[PDB]
């Protein structure tokens, strides 16, 4: 599925209580402060989350830094990635 159709996807496959734990460790790695965190810092969101990551989503992130520069990622895209990941979990 492709990542605008992930937007839709990720809050209804998703659980209410996923969104609101992973903005857990989102919302205290702001690095803009407002909605957006370091795409180098969404890496380490998973770890504290106890959630294991693909490497080719890890490769994702680091590939988005080298074009944003400043290294920001917003957090709908930080939580669209966890659709595919849960999908391919367990």
């Amino acid at each position: 599925a492709s990542m605008e159709d992930l937007q839709a996807e990720a809050r209804a496959f998703l659980s209410e209580e996923m969104i609101a734990e992973f903005k857990a460790a989102f919302d205290m790695f702001d690095a803009d402060g407002g909605g957006d965190i370091s795409y180098k810092a969404v890496g380490t969101v998973f770890r504290m989350l106890g959630i294991n990551p693909s490497k080719e989503v890890l490769d994702y992130l680091k590939e988005k830094i080298d074009v944003d520069g400043s290294g920001t990622i917003d957090f709908e895209e930080f939580l669209v990635l966890m659709v595919y990941i849960m999908k391919q979990d367990a």
